C-alpha cells in the first residue's frame, strides 16, 4: 500500500492494527461509562482512567497507521509503543473487575487483542 | 440500555450509529490521505478538509453515543446534527471525485451510510 | 482569513472561539478527573460523564473552526450549534458542585465561556 | 498534584507540557490547512501528513497528561516518548518550507517547544 519505505510492511497486520484501535477504543469509552453507572464506582476509579487515556491512544494510533504519505517508521515505531503499553495497562486494570462487572472482561479482551495486533506490527517494522 | 431517560430509545439504531460513525471516521481518514497521495491533489483541496472535519466529527460523535450515564438528549441531538451535516457535505463532495479515484467513491458510500444512521437515530429521540 | 465564502466572518470572534475550545476541552478533561479522585464521586457521574462529551466535542470544535480550505457555513454552524449546546450543559451540571468541589466552579467559568464564544460566532455566520 | 506515585514529579514541566500540547496540536491543524491553501501543496504532502499526526498524538498526550488519578508512568513515559518522536519529526518537515510558507516557519517553533516540554518531562518520571 502506497511508498518504498514501506516496502516489507505487512497490510494485513497494518489493517487488522487499524480496526483492533478503532474497535478497542470504543469498548474502553463504552467501558469507562459502563463502570461510571455502576452502583459500585469508587473501586473502579483507576479503571475509568485507563480506559479514558486507552481510547484516546487507540483513537489517535488508528488515524496515524490509516496514513501512507510521507510514512516515517520512527513515529509509526513510537505511536504503536505507547498502544501496545496503554492497551496492556488497560487489559490488566479491566482484568481485575472480569468477575465483579462483564463490561470489563470484554474491554480486557479487546485490549489483549489490540496490544497483540500493535507488538504484531511493531516487530515487522524493523 | 440504562436510564429511563433513553426509555423509547431504539438500541439497535444506537449501536448501528456507533459503528457507522467509526468506520465513516476511519474511511474519511484513508481518503483524505488517498487524495492526497494522488498525483492530481491541487483539485482535490476542499475534499480533504471535509474529510478531515467528518472524521474528526464522527469520532467525537461515536464517543457521545457511546455513553449512556447522565444522557442528555439535547446533548445527543445537537451532535447527531452536527454528525449528519457532515456526513452530508462530505457524501457529496467525495461522490465528485467518484470516477476520478476510488478511495472517494468508497469514502461517499460510507458518508452517505453514516449520514442515514445519523438521521434515523435523531428521528426517533422526540 | 482566506476565502470570499469567510468574507464579512469576524476572525477575532473565530479566534477566540478556537482558543476557548481548546482551553474548555482541557478544562473539562482535567474536571472529570478533579471528580474521579473527589471522596465523593458516586453523586459527580453525571458531571463526568457531561465533561467527557463537552471535552470530544470542544476538541473536534476547535479542529473544525481552525480549516479555512473548502470552508462550508453549513458544517461549521451544526459544529457550533453542537459545542455551544454541550458547553451548556456542562457549564449547569458542573455549576451545581460548584461549593462542593473547586475544579466544577473554575470548569463551569470555562464552559460558559466557550458557550457564550459559540454562540457569537454562531450569529455573525448569517 | 495528588497521588504517591506522582510524587517527585514537576508540576510545573506537568502543566508546561499540557499546554504545549494544545498549542502545537491546533498550530499543526492549522498549518495542514495553511498547506493545503497554498498554490504550492503537491510539494507539501508529507508537511500536511505529519501535521495530521503531531495533532493527533499531541491531542491525546494532553489529555493522557491531566489525569492523575490512579497514574501508570509506563503509559505516561511511553505517550510522552511518542509525543517527543511526532513533534521532532513535524519541527523537521515544517522547518523545511520556513522561507517557502510562513504558517511552517511558525508551526515549526510550535513542534520543537513541544518536543522539548515533553523531553523535559520524561527526563524526570525516572
Ligand atoms: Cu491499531
Ligand atoms: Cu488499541
Ligand atoms: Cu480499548
Ligand atoms: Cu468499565
Ligand atoms: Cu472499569
Ligand atoms: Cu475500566
Ligand atoms: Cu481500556
Ligand atoms: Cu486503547
Ligand atoms: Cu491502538
Ligand atoms: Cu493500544
Ligand atoms: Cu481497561
Ligand atoms: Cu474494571
Ligand atoms: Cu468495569
Ligand atoms: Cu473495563
Ligand atoms: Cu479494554
Ligand atoms: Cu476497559
Ligand atoms: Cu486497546
Ligand atoms: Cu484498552
Ligand atoms: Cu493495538
Ligand atoms: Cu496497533
Ligand atoms: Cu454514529
Ligand atoms: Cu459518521
Ligand atoms: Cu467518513
Ligand atoms: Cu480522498
Ligand atoms: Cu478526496
Ligand atoms: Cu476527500
Ligand atoms: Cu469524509
Ligand atoms: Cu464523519
Ligand atoms: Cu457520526
Ligand atoms: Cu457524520
Ligand atoms: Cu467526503
Ligand atoms: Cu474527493
Ligand atoms: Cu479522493
Ligand atoms: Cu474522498
Ligand atoms: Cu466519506
Ligand atoms: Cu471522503
Ligand atoms: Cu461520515
Ligand atoms: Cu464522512
Ligand atoms: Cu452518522
Ligand atoms: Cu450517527
Ligand atoms: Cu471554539
Ligand atoms: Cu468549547
Ligand atoms: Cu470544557
Ligand atoms: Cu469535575
Ligand atoms: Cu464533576
Ligand atoms: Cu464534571
Ligand atoms: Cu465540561
Ligand atoms: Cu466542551
Ligand atoms: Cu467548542
Ligand atoms: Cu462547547
Ligand atoms: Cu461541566
Ligand atoms: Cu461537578
Ligand atoms: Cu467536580
Ligand atoms: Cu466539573
Ligand atoms: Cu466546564
Ligand atoms: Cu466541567
Ligand atoms: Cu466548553
Ligand atoms: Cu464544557
Ligand atoms: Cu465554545
Ligand atoms: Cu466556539
Ligand atoms: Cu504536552
Ligand atoms: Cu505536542
Ligand atoms: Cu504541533
Ligand atoms: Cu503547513
Ligand atoms: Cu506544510
Ligand atoms: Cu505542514
Ligand atoms: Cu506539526
Ligand atoms: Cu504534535
Ligand atoms: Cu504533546
Ligand atoms: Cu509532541
Ligand atoms: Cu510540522
Ligand atoms: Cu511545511
Ligand atoms: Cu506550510
Ligand atoms: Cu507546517
Ligand atoms: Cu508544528
Ligand atoms: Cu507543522
Ligand atoms: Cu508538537
Ligand atoms: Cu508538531
Ligand atoms: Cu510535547
Ligand atoms: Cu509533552
Amino acid at each position: 500500500t502506497y511508498p518504498a519505505d514501506l516496502g516489507g510492511v505487512d497490510r494485513e497486520a497494518m489493517a487488522r492494527c487499524i480496526e483492533e484501535c478503532l474497535r478497542c477504543a470504543q469498548a474502553c469509552t463504552a467501558c469507562a461509562d459502563a463502570c461510571l453507572s455502576e452502583p459500585t464506582v469508587a473501586d473502579l476509579t483507576k479503571c475509568i482512567r485507563t480506559d479514558m487515556d486507552c481510547a484516546d491512544v487507540c483513537t489517535a494510533t488508528a488515524a496515524v497507521l490509516s496514513r501512507h504519505t510521507g510514512y516515517d517508521a520512527n513515529v509509526t515505531r513510537a505511536v504503536l509503543q505507547a498502544c501496545a503499553t496503554v492497551c496492556a495497562a488497560c487489559g490488566d486494570e479491566c482484568a481485575r473487575h472480569a468477575g465483579m462487572h462483564e463490561a470489563c472482561r470484554v474491554c480486557a479482551e479487546a485490549c489483549r487483542s489490540c496490544e497483540q495486533a500493535c507488538q504484531e506490527l511493531l516487530a515487522g517494522l524493523g
